[PDB]
């Protein structure tokens, strides 16, 4: 289940790089992900077309894990999943709060 393969996943990524990659993509709600280390949760870098202080804001959401069944990972003590991809795939489609529920996974 080792992410690595999602336009949104960004291994060894940081908070600055994702934003950088985000600011590069623009897709309001640019979705990205970055591994953490804790219980095994992954990070999700979400970016809202930003180029100044107009409004556009970036957001790095971490996918919390809760002994799957029901699901484990989540980014809002909300809808949890057995993996970021599903957790992401779930946001990318259905609702799922988040800036825009995974508007466009950034892969930089």
């Amino acid at each position: 289940n080792n992410l690595e393969t999602y336009e949104w996943y960004n291994k060894s990524i940081s908070r600055d790089k994702a934003e950088k990659l985000l600011l590069d993509t623009g897709k309001e709600g640019a979705f990205m992900v970055r591994d953490s280390r804790t219980p095994g949760t992954y990070t999700v870098s979400v970016f809202t077309k930003a180029i100044i202080s107009e409004n556009p804001c970036i957001k790095h959401y971490h996918i919390k894990e809760t002994n799957d069944s029901p699901k484990r990972y989540y980014v809002a003590e909300k809808y949890v999943f057995d993996s970021i991809p599903l957790l992401i795939q779930y946001h990318q489609y259905n609702g799922g709060g988040l800036v825009t529920r995974l508007r466009y996974p950034v892969c930089g």
